């Protein structure tokens, strides 16, 4: 039974806080009720949704409720970072499980831990919390090694810290359309991985890039752009594979 | 074992041709030795890959061999058709198997039966000569009843004439990216129809619209666009249901 998605690899700019923001929107919209947890004391995702906290897991960590933490966004709730976030780092180092017990989440019905660009205190907190594991690569040719890697991780973690933990899919994102290389990686992807790799690849387009600089999810900013008939569909397909898990 | 694929469904101008053509060209890029056979009178397979004959399928089926009958296109073989065909639709009403005997394909990978617009003798020759069926549909609201039709030939002909004869999947095709009610027809389609809808969907695009009337697949006409992505991804999609089967 999947309820809690990680969104985790090893670097920055692949895609994560794009997937975890669309996905809860789209999510939403197939009338799940969805809590987005921002990891990552940058806050991308809630920079990216149009929020400014002053509270958040930093203090979900420190004993205060849920209810009260939680911002409405798109038909989702969020829940931020601060600027604090980072002053946990240190506790949660020695503490991966703090997360999973802190998450109260009873009442929600799909939960997307948006974790850092690390495998930091707070990345494996996200893994030590979750069930399922959502991978975005570029189809570049790193991802390969990138993605045995976060599977390798993913392998240990299920070892010792959370026997719950499966890798729910490897999403190709930031697909160039204007060149054959992203045609070959992604089949190489497949070749290496299988049933593993999601078929909904994510576009690369103006559109999703825009998005968070309006503090808007891809549903709100351009709702017939090629992100946003592609992050509907990977909604459709991780319910697939969540309902098949 | 599924080797012939049917491309098939009751209208017509739902991308049957397409789906047949671009499929030929990315599972012969796969490196399977691949067949396309065109049983439409119209001929628009024969047409879309610029090529003139003045014998195919229906020489096929009088006796005459299957290797000085075929055409070498884009890295596969196609049976075309010819003017004549429309004389062999009497014979072939009552004769639903003839196609099935006359076919000795036994060294092609992979064989794609381009399925006329109808249930014609030469539909119905295709149903019962194939394993798998590929059912191109329209993101648009009658496909719903279109597809359970379709389905319940597909189960008249498996109790009947065929038993190796399965749904491989159903394919929305034309996908308007301008509108939201694509997105709503897909989400019920895969609501009704489940795992059987495929999850590479072909958007309409003008490159697709213009590669016939130039004679080539859409790799060799325009191998960077949204059609020719979608349907390199389907051969592997396609491939993903047939390891499966
Ligand atoms: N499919 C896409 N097309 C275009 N730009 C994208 C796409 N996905 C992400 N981006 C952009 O790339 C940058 C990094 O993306 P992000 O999702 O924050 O990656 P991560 O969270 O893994 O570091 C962001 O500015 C984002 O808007
Ligand atoms: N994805 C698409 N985008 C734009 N035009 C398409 C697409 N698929 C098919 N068409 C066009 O629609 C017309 C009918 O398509 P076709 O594949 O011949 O349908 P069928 O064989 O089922 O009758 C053709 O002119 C074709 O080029
Ligand atoms: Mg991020
Ligand atoms: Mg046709």
């Amino acid at each position: 039974k999947v309820r809690r998605i990680a969104l985790a690899n090893q670097k920055g700019g692949v895609g994560k806080t794009t997937t975890a923001i669309n996905l809860a929107a789209y999510l939403a919209r197939l009338g799940k009720r969805v809590l987005l947890v921002d990891l990552d004391p940058q806050g991308n995702a809630t920079s990216g949704l149009g929020v400014r906290a002053e509270r958040g897991v930093y203090h979900l960590l420190q004993g205060e409720p849920l209810e009260g933490l939680v911002h409405p966004v798109d038909g989702f709730h969020l829940l931020p970072a601060t600027p604090d976030l980072v002053g946990a780092t240190v506790e949660l180092a020695g503490a991966p499980t703090a997360l999973r017990e802190a998450l109260r989440d009873e009442g929600y019905d799909l939960v997307l831990l948006d974790a850092p660009p690390s495998l930091s205190p707070l990345t494996l907190n996200a893994l030590a919390a979750a069930e399922g594991v959502v991978v975005p690569v570029q189809a570049e040719y790193y991802a390969l090694e990138g993605v045995a890697g976060l599977l390798a991780t993913l392998e240990e973690v299920r070892a010792g810290l959370n026997p719950r933990l499966r890798l729910l899919g490897i999403l190709v994102t930031m697909y160039d359309g204007r060149t054959l290389l992203a045609q070959q990686v992604e089949a190489q992807l497949r070749a290496h991985f299988g049933e593993k790799v999601f078929w909904t690849v994510i576009p690369r387009n103006v559109r999703l890039a825009e998005a968070p600089s309006f503090g808007k999810t891809i549903a709100q900013h351009a709702p017939t752009s090629p992100g946003a008939h592609a992050y509907r569909r990977l909604a459709e397909e991780v319910m697939a594979r969540v309902q098949e898990a």
